């Protein structure tokens, strides 16, 4: 279990959103605090990603365009996984200081996509999620989403992401014989995956939408999410980049 010791050691803790929680639940203010906490999460993404086995073979600029397609998906799938732990999926856990009732998910202007969150975040108890399970899956959504005409090394980009997929399938394979069951488990985790693309797109539109009128609605965006959500978000909105699924849409 090399494989497993590895993610298991490289998993990021807690990360705190900033949120005065004192201030009354605003639109503004939920949202900015939002985009703080995405702004927090990234740098532990990219510490993370980089010590993913096998991440730093990638060709460096492809190393960056992977992890700035594929963060929406990281952390929202994560988000789930928090939410199903803390508090049984019954609200949104973005962060011990930002949890959101459903007050918040109203007021924040984002109801609908909360909603195919949380059913996103109860996946996880539907399918009695293995922590392994949850980890494994979390490492291939970093290699779930790319650009349509390929990336500078893609040879290498598809080993590794085949290599993730053998590993994955192993997760499932140490524990079960009559085999059915390690066939029908292996199609319940790659539909799962597949479905967090959708709900990534939907984020990817509004925090996009959002950031064209945010002078005129009082969000801030720290520098580095007003970067990748204006160079790097539209080229997913305009169908540059397009998410790997495993079954056809
Ligand atoms: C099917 C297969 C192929 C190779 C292999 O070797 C183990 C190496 N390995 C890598 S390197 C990925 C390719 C690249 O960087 O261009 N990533 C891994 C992730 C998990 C386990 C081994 C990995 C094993 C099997
Ligand atoms: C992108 C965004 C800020 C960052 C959010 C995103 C919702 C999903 C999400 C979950 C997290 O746990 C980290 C923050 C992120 C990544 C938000 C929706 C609109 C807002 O602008």
């Amino acid at each position: 279990p090399i494989f497993l010791n590895v993610l298991e050691a490289i998993e990021p803790g807690v990360v705190c959103a900033g949120h005065d929680n004192n201030q009354p639940d605003s639109f503004a203010a939920l949202l900015s605090s939002l985009n703080e906490l995405g702004e927090r999460q990234l740098v532990h993404v990219v510490k993370w990603a980089k010590a993913l086995p096998g991440f730093r073979n990638l060709h460096v600029d492809d190393q960056m365009a992977v992890i700035q397609y594929s963060w929406m998906g990281l952390m929202v799938f994560a988000m789930g996984w928090r939410s199903f732990t803390n508090v049984n999926s019954r609200m949104l856990y973005f962060a011990p200081d930002l949890v959101f009732n459903e007050y918040r998910m109203h007021k924040s202007r984002m109801y609908s996509q909360c909603v195919r969150m949380r059913h996103l975040s109860q996946e996880f108890g539907w399918l009695q999620i293995t922590p392994q399970e949850f980890l494994c899956m979390k490492a291939l959504l970093l290699f779930s989403i790319i650009p349509v005409d390929g990336l500078k090394n893609q040879k290498f980009f598809d080993e590794l992401r085949m290599n993730y997929i053998k590993e994955l399938d192993r997760i499932i394979a140490c524990k079960r014989k009559n085999p059915t069951s390690c066939s029908r488990r292996f199609y319940q985790l790659t539909k799962l995956l597949d479905s967090v693309q959708p709900i990534a797109r939907e984020l990817h539109q509004f925090t996009f939408d959002l950031l064209i009128k945010s002078h005129m609605v009082s969000v801030d965006f720290p520098e580095m999410m007003a970067e990748i959500i204006s160079v790097q978000v539209p080229k997913i909105l305009s169908g540059k980049v397009k998410p790997i699924y495993f079954h056809t849409q």
